[PDB]
């Protein structure tokens, strides 16, 4: 379909920002208006970290209803039922599992082989499945991953159970033309790649976060992960008011859709900034003071995102 | 050419942000850093504004040597001549003239036929030629202007003199396919076309003013009008620091060179924050407080200034 699935981390990889860290109420009141703004997965931490993690996740998951909730879990048994547990009370839930799949991180960092990488994530997707229909791999350092190792791990865990794969852009270097021939050519690699959802995460490092997220789409992504004023580590992520608003202005040319009620990004920008001491600069699109200061697209109004 | 002329204008159009103006003692500590970033053109202001936007734009003129002191002006006789009296001292002179071209502004905004737009251009870019021989022509509005009218006012500003033709994004809903295709086509139809530099203006109402630029330079654009940190009106203009890095970084996909000190893109971003009262964001690119905490050149921090 054109229905892009909007994948919320700022409560796990934008809390991992420096001197971000939430209480477990502040969570719980950041996740309730990710709710309201319509996002279609809150990840919420995870939950194998530490008792404190556990804790979150598993009060996001008491607390959520119209959002899918998930949690990150390293692509290890244990991990993967303390994800299960954490997230069993929500109605929609997810476990995301993960692996570094490049050869230097896969030799020097993990200490494995490319047997061992591809068997482990198989293991871990399938103990993810006894807790939910819906589990999501990653393919972590996918940029500087062999083509063919990721299609072969990717068609692996889709055989195994997992209904989306994301890439990340780890480094943060990656150009837009490059992003979207990269997606296109990996999901044709991939055994049965036409049968999932596959996702992007993108970084900020030179600035194009959201053009690398949007040529993602282009490429047959269908899943965009972002946050909150893109908060997130070193530059951030892909910030989900620029991602949607993209979308819905230029919806002519890229006739996509999402769920997303844009009266509550200004209102989800400012409760974000607040909570994370992160302000937003003036100039920032969207949500920054000055962004309303002032053809067959759609032109935007400072009340059709929130602004009172 | 493999060369990228870097046109910054945070003195200018960066200075037009709410609570951005800058006095004459800021604006030449200012272009003093800019020139020893190593940016091509300083956008300095807009000489006929007032008199003390002339005397604030002639003292740089007289201040800076290795880049190019530009001037903005209307497409009108008395604008031009103040731009180029205010410019005269610089050894390295631009005077930036300007009209809309849009269907709508020409009507309802200006007034004037299609043709009278035209001419008024060839007017004020052949007076513009009086005082340098360095002119860069915006065509306000470009992206919602037919096409077919662009090629023609382009090809006719040529002729008269403009040796930079420059295409601003002024709503800034472009996405970047769409600007690369645009660019190619416009530099393609227009008359004498391959003899000019052609620019592009990128704004970041949608978060794409970086990925616009590079994709105006993947379809033949030449300069980039940016400003440090992306001051501007808005959600601002394309970041300069962004814009070089990703060329810098990336160079092993673009192949493109600039002239730029990266040493100097932080203790730039510092100063122009401190003078406008602009803050960068902790995860803002390259001089954000976070940002540093293959056939490609990974950035260290201290390659961009970081002390
Ligand atoms: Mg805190
Ligand atoms: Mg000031
Ligand atoms: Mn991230
Ligand atoms: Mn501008």
């Amino acid at each position: 379909t054109n229905r892009v699935i909007i994948f919320d981390t700022t409560l796990r990889d934008g809390e991992q920002s420096p001197g971000a860290a939430m209480t477990k109420e502040e969570k719980i009141r950041v996740a309730r208006q990710l709710e309201k703004l319509g996002v279609d997965i809150i990840e919420a931490g995870f939950a194998a970290a530490s008792p404190g993690d556990f804790e979150a996740v598993n009060a996001i998951a008491k607390t959520i209803t119209k959002s899918t909730v998930c949690s990150l879990s390293r692509a290890i048994e244990r991990d993967i039922r303390q994800a299960g547990e954490a997230v069993a009370p929500a109605p929609k839930k997810r476990i995301h599992t993960f692996i570094a799949t490049s050869p230097i991180h896969m030799e020097y960092k993990l200490k494995m082989k490319p047997k061992q990488v591809i068997e482990a994530a198989v293991k871990a997707v399938k103990i993810a499945r006894e807790y939910t229909d819906d589990v999501e791999f990653s393919c972590e350092d996918a940029l500087r991953s062999e083509i063919d190792f990721l299609a072969e791990i990717c068609g692996a865990v889709i055989e195994a159970g997992a209904t989306t794969i994301n890439i990340p852009d780890t480094v943060g270097y990656s150009i837009p033309y490059k992003t979207e021939e990269f997606f296109r050519e990996l999901i044709a690699k991939t055994p049965n790649g036409g049968k999932v959802v596959w996702s992007a995460h993108c970084h900020n490092d030179l600035g194009l976060a959201v053009a690398n997220s949007l040529a993602a789409l282009k490429g047959g992504a269908r899943q965009v992960e972002c946050t909150v004023n893109g908060l997130g580590e070193r530059a951030g992520n892909a910030s989900v008011e620029e991602i949607v608003m993209a979308l819905k202005v230029r919806h002519d040319l890229f006739g996509l859709e999402t769920g997303i009620d844009t009266t509550q990004i200004v209102p989800s920008s400012k409760l974000v900034s607040t909570i994370t001491g992160y302000p937003v600069q003036p100039n920032k699109a969207i949500v920054g003071a000055n962004a309303f200061s002032h053809e067959t697209y759609e032109i935007m109004s400072a009340e059709s995102v929130g602004w009172a």
